Formats: C-alpha cells, structure tokens, sequence
C-alpha cells in the first residue's frame, strides 16, 4: 500500500522497468506472496456437485465474495464461479467470473438478472488459437431462451479492437419487465502474452466505464478464467478512478487487496506491467 503522486508515476514506472523489469518483478512477487499466511476458503467451488460449473478446476470462487444465485426450487442451485470484488471507494463494484460454459448459460443470466448488472465486460475471444476460451452465452441474431431470461440482441457496433452488443433482455416469470444490456467485448487481445500497445484497452476501458449507469448493479467483467484480463481490467479502471479523484495512484496495494476477494485477479507479471503502461497512457495523455 501507500499511494503514489500522480506527477510522480511515470517516473516511478521507469524505475520499474530499469535493471531488467527488477521493481516489477519484486512487486509482483509481493502480490503472489500477500496470500501466503491467508486460507481463503472455497468449498462450494469444491463441491463434487458445482464441479461441472468451472471451467478450469484450479479456478476458484471464494466462499466470502462468491455471488450467490436465488435458490431454485436443490441445495447447490445457487452457485456460479463469480466473485464480487472492490471498485475504487466502492465495495461490489464489479462481479470477476469465469467465461460461461454451456451448462452455466441459465446461472450467468439469472446471475445478470438478479443482480440487476447492466454491463458485461468480455475480454477474451470465444476460441484463440484454436482453443475453446468461452462459449456464446449471447444470441448471433435476434433473440434466444436462457431459462426464464429471453435475451434479444438489437444492435452491434463493430470498432476496431472492440464490440459493442445492446441487448434488450426479458424475465419471463417478471409481470415481460425489460431491462438494457450493454456488452463491451475486446476483441484484438492476442493469443499470448499482452498487447504491445495499452492505448487501445485504456480506450476500451473509458468507454466500457463510463456506459456504467446510475444506480445499477455491478459491472461483469470477464475472460476465459475470469482472473487475469479480468483482474487487468478491474485495476486499469478503479486506478483511472483514483486518479480523477486524489490525483494518486496505488497499483500494489489495491491488488493485494483484490487478490483477497477473487485468486489469482492479474495472473502474469506481464498483466502487472501493462496496467502500468495503461495507467501511464492516461497520464500522459492528459
């Protein structure tokens, strides 16, 4: 922790960067470890029952931040592999999750409708290099049948490295309620590593936040796993946040913070170093 002058961050970063990456390395180092002397419980995720509900085995939902779903009318019903996790000054501004299989498309939808969510952030593509990251939760054309949710697709906006899907979507067993949902889908992610430039993800990351409407439920952001472009993403945005308040920017101890309430949020050292250079297009550019 200990925040940073604003002024002071591009100086820092290059600290950062000097002798070979060492200060990044020694902070990511320090993230890796901040779990150390923490047992954060998981147990419904480890429930033989929610077992098909993950998509990576090593992925987890912490029991304390796990976003429960209404129960149906059995005991596990209420299980998706999705965290609440802090924004900046505001607690449960995001819910982190996995990419939604199949057998998931009913709890995610639900998830949206009870938790009153009006954005979804994806950050991964459906397949990438020919491997299967996510599946279309989302109708191509027109409208599609999540259990009660009846999710209709209205408009598409396809910008360079970033889609823009307004959906209108329906509870069936609501008296027909109708709500707005935005998805901002980053589609120019490559298959290894990280973008070469930040400037289009810090673009992405302004736009997909500042669709965020007043007094919804809060923003869905997700990739593959839900951990690494989602936790990327999650500390791109809260820090823009801090810095448009206090002027101040504190990567380190927000993450460390973060990590608590969803593993493994920025998976890679080279995710660590990316939020900084997104964080130092901002500065830069203003």
């Amino acid at each position: 922790m200990e925040a940073i002058p604003v002024k002071q961050f591009v100086k820092h970063i290059g600290e950062l960067y000097s002798n070979n990456q060492h200060g990044f390395s020694e902070d990511f180092e320090e993230v890796q470890r901040s779990t150390a002397d923490m047992n954060i419980t998981a147990e419904h995720s480890n429930h033989p029952e929610n077992k098909h509900k993950n998509r990576y085995i090593n992925i987890l939902a912490y029991d304390h931040s796990r976003v429960k779903l209404r129960p149906l009318p059995s005991k596990h019903s209420d299980y998706i592999n999705a965290n609440y996790v802090d924004g900046y000054n505001k607690a449960k501004a995001y819910i982190a999750t996995q990419g939604p299989l199949k057998s998931t498309f009913e709890d995610f939808w639900r998830m949206i409708w009870e938790q009153n969510t009006g954005i979804i952030v994806m950050i991964t593509n459906l397949v990438e290099k020919g491997r299967r990251k996510c599946d279309q939760y989302w109708p191509t054309e027109n409208t599609e049948e999540y259990g009660n949710i009846i999710v209709t697709l209205k408009s598409t906006k396809i910008h360079a490295c970033y889609t823009v899907r307004r959906f209108s979507i329906r509870n069936t067993k609501v008296k027909q309620n109708e709500r707005v949902v935005i998805q901002y889908h980053y589609t120019q992610w490559p298959d290894m590593g990280v973008p070469e430039y930040a400037l289009p993800v810090l673009t992405f990351v302004r736009r997909s936040s500042a669709a965020r409407m007043p007094e919804t439920g809060p923003v869905l952001v997700h990739c593959s796993a839900g951990v690494g472009r989602t936790g990327t993403y999650i500390v791109i945005d809260s820090m823009l946040q801090q810095i448009k308040d206090k002027s101040t920017v504190n990567v380190l101890g927000f993450l460390k913070h973060i990590r608590t309430q969803r593993n493994y949020l920025v998976q890679t050292e080279e995710q660590y170093i990316f939020i900084h250079d997104a964080l130092l297009e901002a500065i830069l550019g203003k």
